C-alpha cells in the first residue's frame, strides 16, 4: 500500500527542479502525480492501439465476405 | 540510502492502476514504474519550461521589431540585397 524508491544525487536534482517548476512542495507529491498520469497514459495507449487496427479488421472481413459486408453497410444507411 | 527515499501511501484503486500500467509496460514492480514515470515527467517538465522561456524571449524580440519597423525593414533589405 506504499510506493517507495531510492534516489541518487542526480535523480533528486532532477525531481526537485521539476517539482519546483510544477509548483509542488515535495518530491513525493511530484512523483505520485507523475506516476498516476503515466499509468493513465499507458492504459489509454493500449486501448488506443486496439482501435487503430479497426480499419484492417474491417478490410479483412470485407476480403472474406465482400457481398455481406456491402449489404451490412447498405442496411446501416437505412 | 543517504538521501531521503521517495515514499507515498496509495489507495487500492491507485495501486491497481499502477499495477495494471506496470504489467502493460512490461515492468516487474510498481516502484520501478513509479520512479521511471517520475524521471521522464521531470525531463519533460524541465524542457517544457526551457521551451516556454525561448518562446517568450522571441516575442520580446518581435515586439521590439514591431516598435522599430523602419530599422527592421532596413535590416531585412540588407539581407534581401
Amino acid at each position: 500500500p506504499r510506493i517507495t524508491a531510492r534516489v541518487d544525487v542526480d535523480t533528486q536534482d532532477l525531481l526537485a527542479k521539476a517539482a519546483a517548476l510544477a509548483g509542488m512542495s515535495s518530491i513525493n507529491s511530484f512523483v505520485l502525480n507523475a506516476a498516476i498520469e503515466k499509468a493513465k497514459q499507458v492504459i489509454e495507449r493500449e486501448q488506443a492501439l486496439k482501435l487503430s487496427q479497426a480499419d484492417a479488421v474491417l478490410l479483412m472481413e470485407a476480403l472474406d465476405n465482400p457481398a455481406v459486408v456491402n449489404a451490412k453497410l447498405k442496411l446501416a444507411s437505412e
